[PDB]
């Protein structure tokens, strides 16, 4: 009966994967979504034997070097690129009647990196501690590491700036500035080329030695992260569950996920592992956890229904073609509108016009 | 859609060339007289699912 | 002077040449999403002639 009651903690429907979003929810009812993106830089998974890809996953294959100022071919595994997806969510209602939808709106993330502690092998076959004897501890991973990530209701919008505009990128297997942008690179993009602009629309493909988090001018996703250069630099990690982040916005609003897809973007690199055998100084990653906290956000519709039910409707019309009745030779010499009854105006060639706000008996012709 | 959806077999059996046994075998047609109404339903649709289309 | 003045350096350090020891020194540029109202103020003009000029 009158046995204490308990705290009151916010209930759980149901969990489990995807598909129990499936189920109605509600409206306040709160989604939290646990993935991870792997980090993908250089060796992709599929040789999945350890002979064949040597199972360098998640690694720089080797390093590539350059043939001098003239020539920069970095191989496509000597290429850590930005690692993504998307998750794909329900559909939630509307109201026509008020012009209002909700929308699945992200709010707070708790994110962590794992494997910080994989970086204490000490042994196998690294360059040795101890070149001389050949003795010591196998070389931890060093260098420079970087870890930026983000998290929006749409792709992330990124800019590149390279090093060197002559760096031989392949047109193949990766998205370079030419790959988006046809024309080879220029001075330009090597700072910041306004030009050399995409989007995530692929994946473990744009390299982040070029694309970057581009903070235009306008944004629905919510990305950071940092860049420690250097070439022994240590690498260092945050090892925790206690921790949420406010992917909300200025407004109180966080993204949206215009497209029932949450976006998920990061890069983790801890640096270089080098191997005993000569200086193959390649690269390791770690893989990224997620944690998003979403809700029901009820929005005013941006674009008006009538346009768009009848911007279909019109653009189902046969096409036509023929003569010009707008462009730069519209054979239309004129037009007028009326509504009124102004008694008989004076000059009858008179013009009219409205602008900006303010509608004018037209400046007496003669200025 | 606005569709209404037949489909069948009628198989009535080999059929025996007077030669070898060829049984290549006979079918027959059938006739469907669909008696329907027109019923109300909630729509199952968000139509802004064009906005999100849109999107 | 409705004038809105942007200024910054940002020198990342030095990449050095395979060859000899020279040093030229990385930038990276800078973005800037300056928030501006409007406000209110007084009439400086009203400090007449010689009352203010050359003074
Ligand atoms: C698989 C392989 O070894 N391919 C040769 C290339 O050498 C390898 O290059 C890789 C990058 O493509 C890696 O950097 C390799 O490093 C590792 C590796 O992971 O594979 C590093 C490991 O530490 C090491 N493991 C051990 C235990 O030592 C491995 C190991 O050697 C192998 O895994 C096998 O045991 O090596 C590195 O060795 C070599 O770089 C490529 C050149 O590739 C291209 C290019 O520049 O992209 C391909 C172009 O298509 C080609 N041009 C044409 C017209 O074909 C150019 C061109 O030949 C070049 O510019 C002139 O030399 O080269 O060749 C492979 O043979």
């Amino acid at each position: 009966k009158a046995c204490p009651r308990p705290a009151p903690v916010p209930k759980l429907l149901i969990k489990g994967g995807m598909e129990v979003l499936d189920l109605v929810t509600g409206p306040d009812s709160v989604t939290e979504i646990e993935a991870f993106l792997n980090p993908r830089m250089g060796q992709p998974p599929t040789p999945e034997s350890l002979t064949e890809g040597g199972q360098y996953y998640g690694w720089s294959r080797g390093i590539n070097l350059a043939t001098s100022d003239t020539e920069d071919s970095p191989g496509n595994n000597t290429l850590p690129t930005w690692s993504m997806a998307k998750l794909q969510l329900p559909m939630l209602n509307e109201d026509l009647t008020c012009d209002t939808l909700q929308m699945w709106e992200a709010v707070s993330v708790k994110t962590e990196v794992v494997g910080s502690g994989s970086l204490l092998d000490v042994h196998g076959f690294n360059k040795p501690t101890d070149t001389v004897n050949t003795k010591g501890i196998s070389t931890p991973v060093e260098g420079s590491q970087y870890h930026v990530f983000a998290v929006g209701g749409e792709p992330l919008d990124l800019q590149g700036l390279v090093t060197d505009a002559r760096t031989k990128y392949k047109e193949e297997g990766v998205v370079t500035i030419k790959t988006i942008t046809k024309k080879d690179m220029v001075n330009k993009d090597q700072v910041l080329n306004p030009i050399s602009k995409a989007k995530l629309d692929k994946d473990g493909m744009y390299p982040v030695e070029i694309w970057h988090p581009d903070p235009a001018k306008n944004e629905n996703t919510r990305y950071f992260g940092n860049y420690t250069g250097g070439t022994t630099t240590p690498p260092v990690l945050q090892f925790t569950n206690t921790l949420t982040t406010v992917l909300l916005d200025e407004n109180g609003v966080g993204p949206l996920c215009k497209g029932e897809g949450l976006y998920l973007s990061c890069v983790d690199i801890m640096g270089w592992r080098v191997t005993r055998n000569y200086d193959v100084h390649h690269w390791r990653g770690l893989p990224r956890y997620f944690k998003i906290t979403l809700r029901k956000r009820w929005v005013k519709n941006p674009y008006p229904m009538a346009s768009l039910i009848s911007s279909l409707f019109n653009n189902m019309l046969p096409q036509v073609q023929g003569q010009p009745m707008e462009g730069e030779n519209t054979q239309v010499e004129e037009v007028r509108v009326y509504d009124g009854t102004e008694p008989v105006p004076g000059d009858p060639d008179m013009t009219r016009y409205v602008d900006r706000f303010g509608k004018t008996k037209t400046v007496f012709p003669g200025n």
